[PDB]
């Protein structure tokens, strides 16, 4: 028996990596179902058949996925945001953040186009990208000046997914691993030749999650009076108390009442 | 207005008042006469008999005989110790959680297993751990693996009822449990009480003799019992239990290595 990550899927075969080594691997005899459809991040434990090929024993519970792409177990999802063309919007990062973590992914943040920003603009980014620091992301802001290989060979270990709109460079890191979907490898794991749906998308949310996933919102939400408090209109809240005395961003608590306020309708 | 002679625990320990929780009510006992005459050892978890006095006071009749002890901390009447290992910083060890078992079951310790900082660590090696602790729960014990999403209070009031002792080393997230509840003093939970301990160490070679090892490998104790050989140690014995099971897998090969490695330890 081995055990390894689905690194691609072509015609009910499924190529699984074991330490660099691919096995060509299939269902077992008895399998079909709507719990029968491996996909490309699955850790399966397989046995070893003629070599480099093996059937598939057991799908591990997947701890997260896509459905576009079809991919499991992200490890990190890398949203990329343009300094310019279009300009750096907190909003649209808060957005997109809220939408990972509704699908319980680790998130962090790239910024790129810095070549192409005026050094003013790039300090603003900065402090903006400090406050996202201090809720816990970690966030890089790089242009065409900077080893693109180096910068995804450095981030953690595990399956990387790229989110971003259009037009931000997702293909540029893309492009050092390429020419549905497949993962290459990096020193310390995985990255996915196709981005998480582009501009993502959240699938069911409730507007009492959207709390959780502003994650100082999260933490700071722990002592308010009110059990269930949305840290709105409730008094005691300690959420509309750090916002007060400058633990949370004003621009975070706002795009926070917009969300609220459009999953409610 | 209640009972004159009452039964419970020593939750606190300060300077020869020992105070007793008897069904959520707190009374500062101590022995009846010069602090000096040393009468009674308490230790916080210890079962006493006082007699009430002044109210809320008491005059401490019988310390009840240890089901188990800590000398460090000084902790008796343990009812769950609770192995907190981390899956990353530092690595999972089987290594490092045989030997906590092995001090935990030396000290007659009831013990089970907690992961923590899965939201650090790589699916991939959270599969890895998930498998291995399996290997546990086949052996018999409860496991749980967790991060920052898990709500701590929560498992810390569902984990069995009476005292529970958190042991582990430096930095594992242990800390983190407690500040929902705050020498040594137990805090009440729904269903018992909760303490912190600095994990085990000098408790190996300290009160462990070669021949007792086997005895705290819960599954080499049981499958022990057909060994042909008198007082088996499941080395180079031939007709071992250990070594037949181990050879159809109902052994796992890194607890008979830990086994190995701790008894060859321990001849020295
Ligand atoms: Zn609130
Ligand atoms: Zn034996």
């Amino acid at each position: 028996m081995k055990t390894g990550r689905i690194v691609k899927s072509i015609s009910g075969v499924y190529q699984v990596d074991v330490n660099g080594e691919r096995f060509n691997t299939k269902p077992r005899g008895l399998f079909r179902k709507k719990k029968f459809s491996p996909v490309v991040g699955d850790i399966v434990e397989f046995e070893v058949q003629n070599i480099n090929e093996g059937y598939i024993h057991q799908v591990f519970e997947r701890e997260n996925e896509l459905k576009r792409p079809p991919v499991s177990n992200i490890d990190t999802l890398v949203i990329v945001m343009s300094a310019v063309e279009p300009n750096f919007s907190t909003q649209l990062l808060d957005r997109f953040l809220v939408i990972a973590h509704s699908y319980q992914l680790n998130a962090r943040i790239l910024v790129t186009k810095k070549d192409k920003t005026p050094i003013e603009k790039q300090f603003e980014i900065n402090e903006l990208l400090k406050i996202y620091e201090n809720i816990g992301y970690e966030t890089e802001f790089i242009g065409n000046d900077d080893d693109r290989k180096k910068i995804v060979e450095a981030w953690p270990a595990g399956l990387i997914v790229l989110s971003g709109q259009s037009g931000v460079g997702k293909s540029t890191f893309l492009n050092h691993y390429r020419p549905h979907v497949e993962l290459f490898e990096r020193q310390n794991g995985y990255i996915a030749d196709t981005p998480g749906f582009s501009a993502l998308d959240f699938d069911h949310i409730d507007k009492d999650e959207i709390k959780d996933y502003f994650l100082e919102l999260n933490r700071y939400g722990e002592t308010c009076k009110f059990r269930n408090c949305n840290h709105i209109k409730e008094p005691n809240c300690n959420v509309k108390h750090q916002l007060e005395i400058g633990n949370i961003a004003q621009f975070r608590y706002d795009h926070y009442l917009q969300l609220f306020n459009e999953i409610s309708n």
